[PDB]
């Protein structure tokens, strides 16, 4: 895979899709998921509802409403199970698996598990980069740090 690192609002990403740090109930509540719902519109939650609960570690795909991107890949990092580097690794792999299957060429990922999940940026960046590097070169993953120091931490892990 190809990798870019930026600092900013993931909802403004211009590409094929963005990954949402989701709970397995696919409920857009706390975190940026709330901003995603806000800017994307209720259609995102509606599609999530139609899908129903999934298992922590898995991912689900829906449209992105009014977001510049086409899809929102919901990576379930916590909920019925606590966030951990293990759930982060699994959710990342699942999100990537969905991206490849849709033949996407540009997808943005946040540091899964570091928001509501409360996991450390350095450890999460490491785990996610290991999984991302296994993806095909046809896919370019943009990692978003919500603070400049987070983006800098991701770059140090490259």
């Amino acid at each position: 895979a190809r990798i870019r690192v930026v600092q900013g609002d993931i909802t403004e990403f211009q590409g094929d899709a963005i990954v949402n740090a989701a709970n397995n109930y696919l409920k857009l509540g706390a975190g940026v998921a709330g901003a995603i719902l806000r800017k994307g519109g209720p259609s995102i939650q509606e599609e999530c509802d139609r899908i129903g609960k999934i298992r922590v570690g898995e991912a689900a795909v829906t449209g992105a409403g009014n977001l510049p991107v086409r899809y929102v890949i919901h990576a379930a990092v916590l909920g019925d199970e606590p966030a951990s580097l293990e759930t982060v690794r699994k959710a990342t792999k699942s999100a990537l698996e969905k991206a490849v299957e849709l033949g996407l060429k540009t997808v943005a990922f946040p540091l899964l598990g570091t928001g509501v999940g409360g996991l450390p940026v350095e450890a999460v960046a490491r785990v996610m980069l290991e999984e991302i590097k296994k993806a095909p070169d046809t896919l370019e993953v943009t990692l978003y740090g919500y603070r400049e120091e987070d983006a800098e931490a991701i770059r140090r892990a490259l």
